[PDB]
C-alpha cells in the first residue's frame, strides 16, 4: 500500500504515499496506458469538493480540526445554501493558488512553488478592469528583467454564460500571418487566433515578431482587443557568443511566459481567467519555439549558414544546429540579464526538489513525458528518475477555447 | 472502443481498436500512471491456466492465415487440449513457433525497430539438452546475424519451461559486452554497468585479461543446471573501431563498440508456454552507443574528455558543453559503423521508419502499442517525429516479458 520509485542514475529510492489521495482520472487503466495523450456543479456536487480543501488547508496549519476550522466548515456550508457557490478568504486563494502550481505533474519549475506571488482581481467586472489586472501582473512580473512569479485570478464562473477568459493562449505571443503563397508569416501557431484579432479589428503590422494584443472577456460578454503597452514586453535580441552572422538572423523572443488559458480548480470552484507566468526554461524556446516544424522551424536555415551536410540524417546536421541555437538563446538572456534556466540546473533542481517533496510531504506528481527536456534528454537526472503521475487537487486544468464555445450577441 | 491518438505536429489522427485484445497490466491504475516505472510487481501455470491462453493463440494463429474454424483448426485445438490434458502442456508446431516469435516482436511495445517485424530468422533450437549445445546454437546465431557486418535480424529458441526446476537460460543480459571491474579505489575500468555479471563470470573460474574493451564469456543454463563458461571465438565477435569524421584526435580516444546487440535475458511467451532462454538480436541504434553506453554517467563517462578535446568552455552549464559534445560523438558513432559497412540506424531515420510503420499497422491491424517513454531516442528527442505522437501502451500476446536475474533465483549444487 505504498509505492516505490529507483533513480536509475543514482539508485536512489523513494516511497510514494502522497498518491492515496488522489481522485480524478489518469485517463489510464489496469489494461491501457495514456501517459502520452496531451488530454484523457449541483448542490450535492459542490460541498464535498469545498469540505476537502478545507480540512486540506487547516490541515496544513498546524490546526486541523481546530475551533476556528469548523466555523469555516460552518460558514462555508451555510453560504453554499444561500449563493449557490461560496467565495474563497484570502487566505485560501493563496494556498490554493500556490498548491496547485505544487500538484502541477507537468511543471518542472515547481521547486520555486511557494514563490507566487497572487493578485486577487475577483472585483474585476469588465474587460477594461481586466486589461489593468493583467499589465500590472506583467509588469511586477517582468520586473525591468529580474522576473518573479505571479498569477492574477479573476471571478470565478458561476453559471458559464458569464466565465470571464483570456482568449490568448499566453498573454504574450507573436502573431500567425497565412502568405497567399501557403506559406505562414511570423508564428504558425497562432495563425487561427491572429486571424480572430484581425477579423476583431486589429491592424496587423504583418512581419515575424509582432505582439498580439490581447483579446479579453468579462462577465461573459463579447471579448475586446486591448494592445499592451510595449513599455511592458520586455524581449531579447538573440545573438550568438561565436557566429556573427548569428545576429543576422533576425530573431528576437520576449521574455515572459504566462499561460493565461488554462482552469484553476479550488475547493470545487473553478476560475476560468487565472494568468499565470514564470520565466523561461531555454529550451522552450530554443527547441520547441524556433525549431518544430509547425513553429519557425529555423533547422535549415542555421545548418545553411554553419554549412553543414544536409543530405543524410546520419550527418546530424539537426542536432548540431539545435545545439547552437539553445546556446545563443541562454547567452542571449544573461547577456541582456533577463531571467533564464537552462534544461541541466532546471533539471538538476526538480531533483531536489522530488527530494525535498517525498521527505517533506510524502510525494511529487510527475509526468516524466513532459518533465524531461526535448533536447539531451539522458544527459539531464530527470531521464533515469521514475516518476508516480497522479491527480492532486487544488490544480491547473485544460478548458475549451473560447471560440469554439461563446455565442456572441 | 474507438480510442483515437493525435499527431500535434502532422494533425494525423489514427483510430485504435486493436487494444481490446490487451491483457496483463500495464502497471497503472485509474488514479496512478505507471508509464515511467521499469518494471512492475515454482511459479508455472496449471492445466486450466492453460487450456484458455492456448486456445487464443491457436484461434489467432489459424485466424491470421486466413483458415479459422476451418477443420486443420479444430484439429490443432482438440490436439492441443488433449496434450495440455495428458501431459499438463503442450508443443508448438514449427509454424506456430515462428509466427508466435515474430508477433512477439511486432507486440514488443518499448521497440521502436519493429518496421522489420517480419522479416525475422527464427532458430528452433528446443532439441538442445546441455551448456555445451547452447553454446553451439548461440555460435551459429551470432555468425547468421552478423554477416560480416550486414546485420541479420533472428532470435534463437531453447526448451520451454517446464515446473520452473530445469529452466533454461543464457545469464548474460546481452550476448556480447564488455567487462567492468571495479577496483581498489572505487575507479573502474571497462563497462560500469557489468562489475556484477563480471564478478560472477571471474568467480566461476573466468581469467579475467581486465581491460577497458573484453568480450565477456558466455554463461550458459540448460535444464535446471549450474551454468557453465564458454568462450565466445573472438572472429564471431565484429567490432567497431570509433573515429570522427572532422576531430583527427577522436580515433586517439581509443573507443571500440561491437557491432551485434542481441538481447538475451528476457522470455518469450507464446500460447501460455515460456521460453526462459530466447536471445534475439538486431542491429543498433547510434544513439543507443553514442547517448547511453558512451555518455551515461553510470556508464563509460566520456563527456568530460571529449568536450576537454573540443576546447569547449565547461565552467558554466548554460554553455551547453555536454550537449555539444554529445552531438560529436553520436556523428563518430554513426561515421564508423557506416565507413565499416557495419549496419546501423541513426534516430532521426528510425525514428520515422517507426511512424510510418504504426500508421500501416493501425490502417493494416487496427492499432500499434507503443511505450512513449522507450520509443523517444534519448537524444534531441523533440525534433523526432514520435515525440510529437501520442501512443497508446497495452500488452499484447504474444510478447517478451523481463524474467528475474538467474544468480537471484538458482539454487546451487
Ligand atoms: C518559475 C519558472 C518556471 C519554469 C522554469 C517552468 C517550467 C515549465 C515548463 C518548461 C513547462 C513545459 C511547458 C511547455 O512545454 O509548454 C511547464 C509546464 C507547466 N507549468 Fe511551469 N514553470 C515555471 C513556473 C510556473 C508557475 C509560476 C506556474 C503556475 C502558477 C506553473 C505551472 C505550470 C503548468 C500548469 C504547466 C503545465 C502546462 C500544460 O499542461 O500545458 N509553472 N513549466
Ligand atoms: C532490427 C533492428 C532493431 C532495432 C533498430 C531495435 C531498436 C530498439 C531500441 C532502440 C530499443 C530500446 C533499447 C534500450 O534503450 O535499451 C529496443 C527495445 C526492444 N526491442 Fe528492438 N530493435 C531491433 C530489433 C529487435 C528484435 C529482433 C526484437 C525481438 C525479436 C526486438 C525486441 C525488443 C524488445 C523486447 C525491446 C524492449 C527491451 C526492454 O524493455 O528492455 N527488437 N529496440
Ligand atoms: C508559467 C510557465 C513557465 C514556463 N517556463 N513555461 C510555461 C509554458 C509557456 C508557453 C508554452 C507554449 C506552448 C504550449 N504548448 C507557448 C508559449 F508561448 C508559452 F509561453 C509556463
Ligand atoms: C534486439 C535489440 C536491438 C537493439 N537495437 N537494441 C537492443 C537492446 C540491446 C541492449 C540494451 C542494453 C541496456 C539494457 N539495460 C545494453 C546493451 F549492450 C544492448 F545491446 C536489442
Ligand atoms: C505494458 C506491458 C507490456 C508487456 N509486454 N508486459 C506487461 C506486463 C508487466 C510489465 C512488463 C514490462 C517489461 C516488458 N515490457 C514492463 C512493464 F511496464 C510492465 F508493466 C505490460
Ligand atoms: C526512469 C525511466 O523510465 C528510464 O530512464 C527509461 C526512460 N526511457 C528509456 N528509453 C529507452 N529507449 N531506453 C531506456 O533505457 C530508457 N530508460
Ligand atoms: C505526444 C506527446 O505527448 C506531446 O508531444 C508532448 C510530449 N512531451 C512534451 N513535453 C513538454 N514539456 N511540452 C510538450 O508540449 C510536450 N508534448
Ligand atoms: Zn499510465
Amino acid at each position: 500500500r505504498f509505492l516505490k520509485v529507483k533513480n536509475w542514475e543514482t539508485e536512489v529510492v523513494l516511497t510514494d504515499t502522497l498518491h492515496l489521495k488522489s481522485t480524478l482520472e489518469t485517463g489510464c487503466t489496469e489494461y491501457i496506458c495514456m501517459g502520452s495523450i496531451m488530454h484523457p456543479a449541483t448542490k450535492d456536487q459542490l460541498f464535498p469538493l469545498a469540505k476537502e480543501f478545507i480540512d486540506q488547508y487547516y490541515s496544513s496549519i498546524k490546526r486541523f480540526g481546530s475551533k476556528a476550522h469548523m466555523e469555516r466548515l460552518e460558514e462555508v456550508n451555510k453560504e453554499i445554501d444561500t449563493t449557490s457557490t461560496y467565495q474563497l478568504k484570502d487566505t485560501e486563494l493563496i494556498y490554493g493558488a500556490k498548491h496547485a502550481w505544487r500538484n502541477a505533474s507537468r511543471c518542472v519549475g515547481r521547486i520555486q512553488w511557494s514563490k507566487l506571488q497572487v493578485f486577487d482581481a475577483r472585483d474585476c467586472t469588465t474587460a477594461h478592469g481586466m486589461f489593468n489586472y493583467i499589465c500590472n501582473h506583467v509588469k511586477y512580473a517582468t520586473n525591468k528583467g529580474n522576473l518573479r512569479s505571479a498569477i492574477t485570478i479573476f471571478p470565478q464562473r458561476t453559471d458559464g454564460k458569464h466565465d470571464f477568459r483570456v482568449w490568448n493562449s499566453q498573454l504574450i505571443r507573436y502573431a500567425g500571418y497565412k502568405q497567399p503563397d501557403g506559406s505562414t508569416l511570423g508564428d504558425p501557431a497562432n495563425v487561427q487566433f491572429t486571424e480572430i484579432c484581425i477579423q476583431q479589428g486589429w491592424k496587423p503590422p504583418r512581419g515575424r515578431f509582432d505582439v498580439l494584443p490581447l483579446l479579453l472577456q468579462a462577465n461573459g460578454n463579447d471579448p475586446e482587443l486591448f494592445q499592451i503597452p510595449p513599455e511592458l514586453v520586455l524581449e531579447v535580441p538573440i545573438r550568438h557568443p561565436k557566429f556573427e552572422w548569428f545576429k543576422d538572423l533576425g530573431l528576437k523572443w520576449y521574455g515572459l511566459p504566462a499561460v493565461s488559458n488554462m482552469l484553476l480548480e479550488i475547493g470545487g470552484l473553478e476560475f476560468s481567467a487565472c494568468p499565470f507566468s514564470g520565466w523561461y526554461m531555454g529550451t522552450e524556446i530554443g527547441v520547441r519555439d524556433y525549431c518544430d516544424n509547425s513553429r519557425y522551424n529555423i533547422l535549415e536555415e542555421v545548418a545553411k549558414k554553419m554549412n553543414l551536410d544536409m543530405r543524410k540524417t546520419s550527418s546530424l546536421w539537426k542536432d548540431q544546429a539545435l545545439v547552437e541555437i539553445n546556446i545563443a538563446v541562454l547567452y542571449s538572456f544573461q547577456s541582456d540579464k533577463v531571467t533564464i534556466v537552462d534544461h541541466h540546473s532546471a533539471t538538476e533542481s526538480f531533483i531536489k526538489h522530488m527530494e525535498n517533496e517525498y521527505r517533506c510531504r510524502g510525494g511529487c506528481p510527475a509526468d516524466w513525458v513532459w518533465i524531461v527536456p526535448p533536447m539531451s534528454g539522458s544527459i539531464t537526472p530527470v531521464f533515469h528518475q521514475e516518476m508516480l503521475n497522479y491527480r492532486l487537487t487544488p490544480s491547473f486544468e485544460y478548458q475549451p477555447d473560447p471560440w469554439n464555445t461563446h455565442v456572441w450577441k
